[PDB]
């Protein structure tokens, strides 16, 4: 084992070295180390910084992200030696990840039977808030009432999002390296009852929403190898792997490497929702029978993101990378119903629903470079002229917003700019009053209502309660720093409760099991 | 270009003979060489043999098969220097090929707005025969009642099978390079109006067969690349590509190059029955909606091979490779019915129904090796305690039979022995009376009916008439030895006619058109 410019080594050191690699490295760095979450580590990169500056990063870990692995114990000093030689030579193919490997991750905690056939404790479940603890690694479970942290459950490294079984039972959570773990909530103390492993790298999961399929399934959609799995919603079973390798929907040539961008249980039928980006497909996956799968390839558009469903939880919302078209995908009927043209680049995501006095029920989106925010009409049944069009244009405090939010129950719709330029407006939040649009956003002034000040005090994602009468925040502010969960009253606008914990470590998402649950968006 | 033991060439020239084999010799030599129809290709025997042996063989061409590129113009001198230089190097990996080089391979010979609107020839279509001429590259259009050749038509070289369009108006054939020709039955002369390439190795092609889709569609499923392609029923243009690499049915592990075994029109829905070789999988390819195809996956047995309808054309009944069991896919429900497990490995193809006097309804299907036949039940609704097993067993000649027949409207069941080592008995049929089972079958003496008195003189594949009171077999005999169609009386067993033309070049396979469009048998 030589590669062109850097520490020869070998087969019993290489093989060993690329084992870790995809099994502890690629969650962040990428598969061909092209990097994701964390920088590249192509050779060229690695190969100027010297055996000695990759071993000290390696051992130490930045505060930024980069995990610790000396330190901690992880990896051994042996270890860390191979893991510099081996970024240094040229990448090789990423294994693939069939049933052997799933089931040999898969473990089962604690046996169905063995579980409480009730709820165990006196938490109230629908009003708990499943914070994500980005740098420690871990999530927090949040009391929405006594705005306590009922317990902290260690995931992995690469936590990335949370969703909910359709009982309200199973909390369940996925690394960007495909590692998911299951968690009930009617235990005493709330724990994982199961974990599987399903690829290299992955950002995907859901359970099976549609009547009566509660709890059945779980599905897993992940980046490498092109593939998405259902396991048993009850035990993480592995039970069908599909590759989502094919052709692709504009030139309709073979591409060998098609990742699933994103994921959603379907309301009006037994099936998910996957979008597939490269090949520009929302794929819909049947589940009444898995023995014998039943998919529908629905073309829509190339290079596919995230999207969300309209008010009537019928209509799939979906923007495209490089695109200034939204793709409308009709869930029932199986079809595309439109490629809205909304203005400029929507920032994929859930996106926000609304009933506009002039134009009815509206799904909004933002756009990440001007902070403007479109609508699109979403009532073709009572508001046909205003179905599948972009109806109007709000206007925000201006550059990158990551979520934008609003709820049934509640007359605002708060929207972020976590990225914006400007420090100040990073840390504060735009309110629209649904009821009067003709007039110029409030600004909450998030960050200065916990009290920290620190550093960028960063803060993202509006997220309501299970009632709809408080909206909460994460107030970032990376490890070592402190940081917070701002709540505010949404029918009075006026700050309601900060919450602060030695254990809130860089706080970022956050999932209310009930609006999680129940897609309220 | 060197590799590691004979002529070194470059690049101009490395990719010249490169794109002529597999255009014009990957149909028989299979894509990496390893063989099919030809001989195997690779470095080790193409070394052996040396420049010299090469040359010769490609420009002259061997009687068996392989063409004469020199002597018929159809390459240069220089070209076949390269060809022979080209096959003693490292075969390299096989080109996709996507919609680019379809619609490339896509030519329009008559616009079917210039086509006839109604039959303008006196030919009995529906008695019609498509012979298939082997060695001279063509097929034969035989007129049912006059006995004679109506038409011939140049098709290509690896012409392998013909089908009918649901109209009875198309005339449908492929290669086993991937290439198919449509024939408009309704013109002054029968004649070409499109045709196309789908891929580099193919055998199956298909039309639409649910009531209300007469030539809507045309499907082809290849070989090399894993996938099948679904054309304009009316025009050949190429609507879908769809990949069928993937997962196994058995280890659920990926799969880069699965074979389309065979393609087969459903009856119960609006969809094609697709087998995938080495994933194990039949799939149901609904084309109600082209632009949003619905694909159901029934896992079945590894290695999945050809088949047939069962009398009702609704459950599709398989063999598999190095299997005694009998895959029954129910066409209607969508699901796999049964494994049944016959004695020994049944040989692949469409089978042969009839009613058992004691049994009922039964489909049956012979073995290779010893010449038995077994007799699986196909009636669960009126007889239960048959249906999905191996109810009797029948006895031919002895080894090597490649076809079986029998007709709803007949009371025999023709059975041939093609390959049997004895070369008396390779030139019968045996026909078995259905009205007594328990009798010895009778031994018909083919072969000495047409006259030829020659070579091998091989008998194959029985094929009935329009009405069902005729039998023809061919009479096969190599290129330039003498070969002859064989025609019996089905309510007598008595000799009805020999076909004979100086152009019945090595006749092989016949496909009647009533029986080839509506899949009787
Ligand atoms: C495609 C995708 C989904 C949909 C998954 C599904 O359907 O189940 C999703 C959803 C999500 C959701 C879903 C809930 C919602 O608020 O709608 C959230 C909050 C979330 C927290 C974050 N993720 Fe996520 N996330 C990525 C990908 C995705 N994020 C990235 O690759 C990206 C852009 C870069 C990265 O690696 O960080 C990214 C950044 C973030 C964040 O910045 C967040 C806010 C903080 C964090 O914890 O990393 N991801
Ligand atoms: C998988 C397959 C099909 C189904 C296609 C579909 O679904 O549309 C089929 C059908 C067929 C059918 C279908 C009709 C039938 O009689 O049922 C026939 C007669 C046929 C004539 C032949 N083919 Fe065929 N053929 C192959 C493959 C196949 N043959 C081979 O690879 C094989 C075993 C070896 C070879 O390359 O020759 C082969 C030999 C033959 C023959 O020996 C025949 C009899 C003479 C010839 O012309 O080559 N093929
Ligand atoms: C995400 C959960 C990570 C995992 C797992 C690993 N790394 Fe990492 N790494 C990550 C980030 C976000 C960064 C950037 C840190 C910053 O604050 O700038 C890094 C950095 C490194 C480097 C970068 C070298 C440089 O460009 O300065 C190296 C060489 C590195 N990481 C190696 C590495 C290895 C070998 C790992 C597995 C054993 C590993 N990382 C895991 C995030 C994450
Ligand atoms: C099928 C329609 C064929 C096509 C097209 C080509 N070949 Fe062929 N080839 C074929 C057969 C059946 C055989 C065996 C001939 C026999 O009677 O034994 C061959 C043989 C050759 C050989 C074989 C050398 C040997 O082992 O003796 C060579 C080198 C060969 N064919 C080359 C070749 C090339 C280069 C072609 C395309 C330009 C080509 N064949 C096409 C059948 C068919």
């Amino acid at each position: 084992v030589r590669t062109n410019g850097a520490p020869d080594m070998s087969e019993s050191e290489f093989n060993e070295a690329k084992q870790i690699y995809f099994q502890r490295c690629a969650g962040c760095h990428g598969v061909l180390r092209k990097g994701a979450t964390g920088k590249p580590l192509t050779p060229d990169i690695t190969q100027q910084r010297g055996q000695q500056y990759l071993e000290a990063l390696i051992t130490y870990g930045t505060p930024l992200g980069m995990p610790n692995w000396g330190s901690s114990g992880e990896l051994s000093k042996e270890q860390i030696t191979l893991m510099a030689k081996y970024i240094q030579h040229t990448p090789p193919q990423p294994p693939e990840w069939g049933m052997p490997e799933m089931r040999e991750s898969w473990k089962v905690l604690v046996k169905p039977e063995d579980r409480p056939k009730k709820q165990l404790n006196d938490l109230d479940l629908p009003n708990l808030f499943s914070v994500t603890l980005r740098d420690a690694g871990q999530i927090a479970l949040v009391d929405g009432d006594s705005k306590k942290i009922v317990k902290v459950i260690d995931t992995g490294y690469a936590v990335h999002i949370s969703r909910m079984s359709a009982s309200g039972r199973y909390l369940l959570v996925i690394g960007r390296d495909a590692r998911i773990d299951m968690i009930d909530l009617w235990a005493k103390e709330p724990t994982k009852v199961a974990e599987i492993k399903i690829g290299i790298e992955a950002r995907s999961v859901e359970s099976s929403k549609f009547k009566g399929y509660e709890d059945r399934y779980t599905i897993a959609g992940a980046y490498w190898p092109p593939q998405f799995a259902i396991m048993d919603g009850e035990t993480l079973e592995p039970k069908q792997i599909v590759s989502t390798r094919g052709m692709t929907v504009d030139t309709q040539t073979y591409h060998p490497e098609p990742r699933v961008a994103a994921i959603i249980a379907s309301h009006e039928h037994p099936e998910f929702i996957v979008n597939v980006k490269e090949t520009g497909k929302v794929l819909l996956v049947n589940y009444k029978d898995i023995d014998n799968l039943t998919v529908t390839s629905i073309g829509a558009a190339p290079f596919l993101a995230d999207g969300g469903w309209d008010s009537s939880h019928r209509y799939f919302m979906t923007a495209a990378n490089n695109s200034n078209k939204v793709a409308v995908i009709d869930s029932k009927d199986r079809r595309l119903s439109a490629l809205v043209d909304v203005g400029k680049t929507p920032h994929p995501g859930r996106g926000a629903n609304f009933v506009h006095p002039k134009y009815g029920p509206v799904w909004s989106t933002s756009h990440l470079g001007d902070g403007s925010i479109s609508l699109i009409g979403t009532d073709p049944k009572n508001h046909p002229q205003y179905a599948w069009k972009k109806v109007a244009e709000l206007q925000g405090q201006g550059g990158g917003s990551l979520f934008i939010k609003t709820h049934p129950k509640s007359s605002h719709l708060y929207v972020d700019t976590t990225f914006n330029p400007d420090a100040r407006i990073s840390q504060s939040v735009a309110v629209f009053d649904l009821k009067n649009l003709d007039a110029k956003y409030q600004v909450l002034p998030i960050a200065e209502w916990a009290d920290l000040g620190e550093g960028a005090k960063r803060v993202v994602q509006p997220e309501y309660n299970k009632r709809g009468d408080e909206v909460w925040f994460s107030v970032w502010n990376g490890k070592n720093d402190s940081s917070a969960l701002v709540v505010v009253d949404d029918k009075t606008l006026k700050l309601k409760a900060v919450v602060k914990d030695p254990r809130l470590i860089t706080p970022t998402g956050k999932f209310n099991v009930y609006n999680t649950q129940h897609d309220v968006y």
